[PDB]
């Protein structure tokens, strides 16, 4: 039911279609082992040819009818075999695909869109809680895991049965009891192996997880980067804790790991153990009982058994995942919960205009607790009207002007439009009825004219245009580029917000209301613009009865009424000069007021070369890689061997033939390899370990010391430089483990296989070789093709999804909600498309996967066939066919490699290139001389002459265009410019950050173009608007550890004093010692500033940049500060710079510098006398 049945409804000719696929699925499964069978048949027949060719020594000629009589017979045989199975699978492996896709397909399509219009009608719950971020994200991701769900559900039954199937039929059919030796040894044995090998396994992720606990203690902080650029390097305390946790659960997980590898030890050391019963069991009841040399079919059939519950077992966790995404946020998905408003039927109150009755309403927003804002309110407002509405506090005035919408039901009590209830009409009808615009106007990426449509979807330009021209649009409208047909450069963002919001109110205006409501509408925009903007909404509201709330006092007044509020309060109703005349609210109050990427650039077998940099050495590890690959190899003989030597052979000593044999193959494979990996995981993973290690070191110095334009003007956030120093050292540690497998595999299959290959006589080492090199491009072509559908797919739904998101990431849509299927609908359109081609892509699946099934029984078929080939009389053509298993099963190893350990290289190459360029890179400013420090260059005297520059984005041409300015010593250099940048990139400048393009800088005596920076940092008081501190305790921030100089007690207490962030030092808890406690969250700017100024002062500068430092405080801090700056500066050169046109006065050299370009200077008063520019700036401070 609902968890599986809901999760699987909706179906006629898809249940249908569904449950028949199963049963190809079924079919399938049952080939697998059928072929077993066969196998076996086949051999048996070829035993008797072999033991009559033993006897030999006797009539020749009845050897030539014997043999091709064995030979044509079984060759019919062999063919009506692969005929059987091969025509089987291609046939109903095409069907099982089919079953997927078009079951998943049609079912998500279905899925897909209840969602889309779910979601658009959870209503005011999608705003009452939901990240809704976090929702749009899950429509995708969870859909599509229904998806997989699905069709690799498919997947699963299929194995689930030629598991079941195979295990059985064979599992018992075959042995009567001694199937049933298979039964008993085998499933045994199996079952030491699953046990074992999974407890460790599950060993193997607990030891997994502690590492990552260790890894983020691994990472800390690594932004803020430009406070610790003009900082210095933490450089060790990151490298302390990364190497600390990293060795630890390197080698511990690499414990697990090298028990991941004692794992592989595991499942293989029980795998030859397998071989043991296997084997002996087996010859046991070959020379007794049941003598076949066939007990082959059975037994390894059940082994086939095995491996497929193992397939089952992924395929089955994928379903029960997609459920329970599905499944649970399906009741999240299907489930209608809506009630508090809907968008369906409903009541019409055609009678149009009426007057607005707020009677008696409680409420409290939808967060269950918080105060009930309207605590019981009553008020009422006549038509053609327009009341304004007076709060401050926050929490009413808007509220109620929300539910005037029934965008919230009443908490209690009740509203009336016109003189019925509100709630009683119909939404649709309300919302439609109320013409309303908020702050925020937003505006779809569209064209003009589109956006007022939204507003009304049919309505002809000639209406938009009466439209536009009423809410004064049409002019900008027209000059503005192409016309009504102008787009919106995605999103709202391409002009003024004045015109946004005006497009608004004609977008409401088409909407032509009989309420209109106004929150804030003009508010938080351009004064001139509030003028023309209130002017449209005027003559827009008096025709329509208003519910205006706002704090432009000045455009209150004209209010027919107004009501006290101030954070849910209602009080004083009336006139203004009423409430002016009560003295009371109104007045008060009006008299108050007055994350992408990726490179070209690969990297050949270059971290190779740099590999083995990133290598002492470990020849030892690719040693028993060599030896691993034989001990593969070994097994297709040993085995070749216990078979042939008793499939043809000498009577006595068959026993111990067989008895060794079987322990050979056990002690050989079973020891040797657990051997192999004990050790090899040993040594090369302490290479993944340290590699890793060296390197997220390597690179994090590479980046501490790089810099400029980097994070100077980046787009590599802190997060894609965590990300790449984690993700990255690990990825490359598997480009060198691969070189590994490489040489290992490489050596096993081919080397062993060819030497063995030798001994082949050509007429199957050719046979194979063909095949094999096609079935493996079969496995590559066919995943890629796969992949390929799967992206584009990814890309058409992007389409989809993507405006999906536009919509419900905007609600403020549900506001006229003149769009919603309409909306969801727009997608249902694209959707459509991407729904034709998935049917196709389906079928597409199937054939391929089919395809390659087919090859299955091509190539076995051909093989058996062929390789028998001549048995007339006893010819070349015997046991060895065995070894022909051998080269072919020797394809199959190498494939266990490829799919297995580490990364398909791929993404591991991708990211060594990665961390390499970024390991590579240019100091630009570690160490150098450009100076000596002498004794004397504490002057101080700052010279910037041509100054021109922009930083790394050039195009915008630059923000300093032949700029040249200077500050004497001791004193003080006066900043005034427009805006933001200028004042900045001076000061940066001075830092040396970015170098000017043009022209050059003397903090004293010589090119601060070539001045040793670290040198040139070393003098430097800088503190500007955001300060910050990294969590040490404040004593240590003080101490900035600005280079040698050390936590100077007395210093740091220097600081504080002059700081004047002593205040908090005396006493506040722990004093000194207090950390800034979680980063720094616990204390006033205030008092940060005053640490930042204390950090400053300890280095004891010379020059000081006071970037707008207080441009954001109060009072004593303000002022206090400026005291401290104050005390500050005149025993040191100093470019105050700052927005504060007030307080600067008491500045030695006062520029005004129009953004690349010094255009007014010298004294206050002076530049007073200058009236103009500097003039203007200090008569708009007023
Ligand atoms: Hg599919
Ligand atoms: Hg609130
Ligand atoms: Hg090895
Ligand atoms: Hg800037
Ligand atoms: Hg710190
Ligand atoms: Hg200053």
């Amino acid at each position: 039911v609902s968890v599986l049945t809901m999760f699987r409804y909706a179906g006629w000719l898809d249940r249908l279609y569904m449950l028949v696929g199963t049963l190809a699925a079924i079919i399938h499964g049952v080939a697998l082992p059928l072929m077993m069978l066969i196998f076996g048949d086949m051999t048996d027949s070829f035993a008797s040819v072999g033991n009559v060719s033993k006897n030999s020594t006797n009539m020749s000629e009845a050897d030539k009818r014997a043999m091709f009589a064995k030979l044509e017979e079984e060759m019919t045989t062999y063919a009506y075999y692969y005929t059987g199975i091969g025509a089987g699978v291609l046939i109903v492996a095409y069907i099982q695909v089919s079953f997927w896709c078009l079951a998943a397909g049609r079912q998500i399509h279905k899925i897909r869109q209840k969602f889309f219009h779910a979601i658009m009608n959870q209503e005011i719950g999608w705003f009452d809680v939901h990240d809704v971020g976090e929702l749009n994200t899950r429509l995708t991701d969870d859909v599509s895991k229904i998806n997989e769900g699905i069709g690799d559900k498919i997947g699963m039954f299929f194995q689930a049965m030629a598991t079941f199937f195979g295990g059985f039929i064979i599992g018992f059919t075959r042995g009567w009891k001694l199937t049933l030796v298979i039964l008993a040894i085998s499933p045994v044995l199996g079952l030491s192996a699953g046990i074992w090998a999974k407890i460790l396994s599950s060993f193997t992720d607990k030891e997994l997880h502690a590492y990552a606990k260790a890894g983020a203690v691994a990472e800390e902080v690594l932004a803020a980067i430009r406070t610790v650029i003009a900082f210095g390097g933490q450089k060790k305390e990151l490298e302390r804790y990364n190497n600390n946790l990293e060795e630890a659960k390197r080698l511990g997980i690499k414990k697990a790991i090298t028990a991941n590898i004692s794992m592989g030890a595991a499942f293989l050391l029980i795998y030859a153990s397998y071989a043991l019963a296997f084997w002996y069991g087996t010859s046991l009841v070959i020379s007794k009982e049941y003598s076949i040399g066939q007990v082959l079919t059975v037994f390894f059939s059940v082994l086939i058994g095995a491996f497929s519950v193992g397939q089952a077992s992924p395929n089955i966790e994928a379903f029960a995942n997609a459920r329970g995404a599905a499944y649970e946020v399906f009741k999240i998905i299907d489930n209608k919960p809506s009630i508090d408003s809907f968008s369906k039927s409903g009541h019409k109150p055609d009678n149009i205009q009426g007057n607005l009755e707020f009677k008696n309403i409680h409420f409290s927003y939808p967060s269950r607790k918080e105060v009930q804002i309207l605590k019981g309110l009553n008020l009422k407002v006549k038509s053609g009207q327009t009341v304004a509405l007076v709060g401050n506090s926050g929490c009413g005035k808007s509220t109620t002007v929300q539910l005037m919408q029934r965008l919230y039901d009443p908490l209690d009590g009740m509203v009336s439009i016109d003189g019925q209830d509100i709630r009683t009409i119909n939404v649709r009808y309300l919302r439609e009825i109320i013409g309303v615009v908020s702050q925020e106007p937003v505006l779809f990426a569209t064209t003009i004219a589109e956006n007022i449509r939204y507003g009304r979807e049919d309505v002809t330009m000639d209406e938009i245009e009466k439209a536009v021209k009423e809410a004064n649009a049409y002019d900008f409208i027209m000059k503005l580029p192409h016309q009504f047909d102008t787009l919106v450069g995605e999103r709202g963002a391409q002009l003024s917000g004045g015109q946004k919001q005006r497009i608004a109110i004609a977008r409401a205006l088409v909407r032509n209301p009989k309420i209109l409501l106004l929150d804030e509408a003009t508010s938080a925009l351009d004064t001139e613009s509030e003028a023309v903007v209130q002017a449209a909404l005027d003559k827009a509201r008096e025709g329509r009865t208003t519910i205006v709330i706002a704090h432009r006092l000045s455009t209150v007044r004209n209010a027919d009424v107004i009501a006290g509020f101030d954070g849910g309060v209602i009080v004083e109703q009336g006139n203004h000069d009423e409430l002016m005349r009560e003295k009371g609210i109104y007045f008060k109050l009006v008299m108050t007021q007055t994350l992408d990427e990726d490179v070209p650039p690969a990297s050949f077998w270059r971290i190779l070369k740099l590999n083995s940099t990133e290598w002492p050495y470990f020849v030892v590890g690719i040693f028993c890689a060599i030896i691993n690959g034989g001990l593969q190899p070994a097994f297709s003989v040993i085995f070749s061997k216990v078979v042939g030597v008793f499939t043809n052979g000498g009577p006595p000593e068959t026993q111990r033939q067989n008895s060794n044999l079987f322990s050979l193959l056990f002690l050989i494979l079973g020891i040797i390899s657990f051997i192999t990996f004990f050790l090899q995981g040993f040594t090369f993973g302490k290479a993944g370990e340290i590699l890793t290690k060296r390197l997220r070191y390597m690179v994090f110095k590479s980046m501490l010391r790089q810099d400029v334009s980097w994070f100077d003007d980046p787009k590599n956030t802190t997060g894609a430089l965590t990300t790449r120093l984690a993700n990255d050292a690990a990825q490359v540690k598997g480009a060198t483990g691969s070189r590994l497998a490489v040489i290992f595999q490489n050596i096993a299959n081919l080397g062993t296989g060819i030497i063995i290959s030798l001994i082949y006589g050509w007429q199957l080492t050719l046979l194979l070789l063909a095949i094999v090199p096609i079935i493996a491009i079969a496995g590559v072509v066919e995943m890629k093709m796969l992949s390929g559908q799967a992206l584009k797919d990814k890309k058409e739904l992007e389409g989809s999804g993507k405006i999906a998101t536009e919509a419900i990431e905007n609600f403020r849509t549900v506001v006229s909600l003149t769009r919603e299927q309409k909306f969801e609908t727009m997608y249902a359109q694209s959707l459509q498309i991407p729904y034709r081609n998935a049917m196709k892509k389906a079928h597409v699946f199937g054939i391929t996967f089919s395809f390659t099934q087919a090859m299955m029984y091509f190539s076995y078929a051909a093989a058996f066939r062929f390789g028998a080939y001549l048995v007339t009389q006893q010819l070349m053509t015997f046991e060895n066919v065995l070894l022909v298993f051998s080269a072919i099963v020797f394809g199959a190893m190498a494939v266990g490699q490829v799919s297995s350990f580490a990364p398909d290289y791929a993404k591991a190459t991708v990211s060594a290139s990665h961390i390499i360029r970024i390991i590579e890179k240019t100091p630009e400013i570690d160490s150098y001389s450009t100076q000596g420090l002498k004794p004397n260059m504490l002057e101080g005297n700052v010279q910037f002459s041509g100054v021109v520059f922009n930083y790394p984005t050039r195009p915008s041409i630059p923000v300093l265009q032949g700029l040249s300015l200077e500050v004497k010593k001791g004193q003080t250099l006066a900043l005034v410019g427009s805006s933001g940048c200028g004042k900045s990139t001076v000061v940066q400048l001075l830092e040396r950050f970015y170098d000017p393009m043009a022209g050059s800088v003397f903090l004293d005596g010589k090119e601060i173009k070539q001045l040793n920076v670290q040198w040139l940092r070393a003098q430097l008081g800088i503190v500007s608007q955001e300060p910050i501190l990294f969590d040490c305790s404040i004593a240590e921030n003080i101490a900035y550890g600005d280079n040698s100089r050390v936590v100077s007690y007395e210093e740091i207490v220097r600081a504080a004093k002059e700081a004047n962030i002593h205040q908090f030092i005396d006493s506040l808890p722990d004093k000194y010692n207090t950390r800034v406690g979680d980063k720094g969250t616990q204390l006033s700017g205030g008092q940060k500033q005053r640490i930042a100024i204390a950090r400053a002062l300890v280095r004891q500068p010379h020059i000081l940049l006071l970037d707008e430092a207080t441009s954001a405080l109060d009072t004593e801090s303000e002022k206090v500060v400026q005291e401290a700056l104050d005390k500050a500066r005149e025993g040191r050169t100093c470019i105050v710079i700052a927005h504060r046109l007030s307080t600067i006065q008491n500045a030695d050299l006062i520029v005004v510098i129009q953004n690349g370009k010094v255009k007014e200077h010298g004294t206050h008063q002076q530049l007073l006398a200058q009236k103009g520019i500097y003039f203007s700036m200090v008569s708009v401070q007023a």
